[PDB]
């Protein structure tokens, strides 16, 4: 069981706070994005392109239930893994952290170059605007503590959980 799931839009910093939150409790970090380029040993931008959106969320159904129970650290999950409606319900009875961010900042921490499926320019804020409204209903179901990494020091968002993840 992990000690906290991480859950959020791309961009939120699911990464940055999960190696430091993950190095803070002495625990080692997993991404689900990650954990499938593996089991399938294809990039999540080809068994985008060639299988699809639908299979792949299937694929990473499977891969986050089965982190759900093997990973003892920190766990991230991808965007649009709370999109599966079993994904959901896998995450009843964890610590499930949402890191909240605003379409300011969201799209402004995205515009490098990391191949993104379903986030790709042109006009590439509008679907992140759509991304985000459409979502963060979702993100709202499964979020046990909603934190806001918008404002803020990557390492202060770290200070602020820890805190509220020991107390009541
Ligand atoms: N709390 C925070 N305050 C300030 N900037 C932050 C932040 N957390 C992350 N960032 C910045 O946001 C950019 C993207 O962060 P991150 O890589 O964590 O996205 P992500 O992991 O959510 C996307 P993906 O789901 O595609 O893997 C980096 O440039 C990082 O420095
Ligand atoms: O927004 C999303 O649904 C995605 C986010 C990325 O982490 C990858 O999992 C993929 O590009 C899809």
């Amino acid at each position: 069981a992990p000690k906290a799931v991480l859950v959020g839009l791309p961009g939120s910093g699911k990464s940055t706070i999960g190696r430091r939150l993950a190095k803070a409790l002495g625990v080692g970090l997993l991404d689900t994005d990650v954990a499938i380029e593996q089991r399938t040993g294809r990039s999540i931008a080809d068994i985008f392109a060639t299988d699809g959106e639908q299979e792949f969320r299937r694929i990473e159904e499977d891969v986050v239930r089965a982190a759900l129970a093997d990973h003892d650290g920190v766990l991230s999950l991808g965007g649009g893994a709370v999109t599966s409606p079993g994904v959901r319900a896998a995450l009843a009875g964890h610590t499930v952290v949402y890191l909240e961010i605003s379409a300011a900042e969201g799209v402004r921490r995205t515009g490098g170059n990391t191949v993104r499926p379903l986030l790709a320019g042109p006009d590439r804020a509008e679907k992140y605007r759509a991304l985000m409204a459409k979502r963060a209903p979702l993100y709202r179901r499964v979020a046990t503590m909603r934190v806001d990494t918008n404002r803020r020091n990557p390492g202060a968002v770290v200070r602020h959980i820890l805190s509220r993840l020991q107390v009541p």
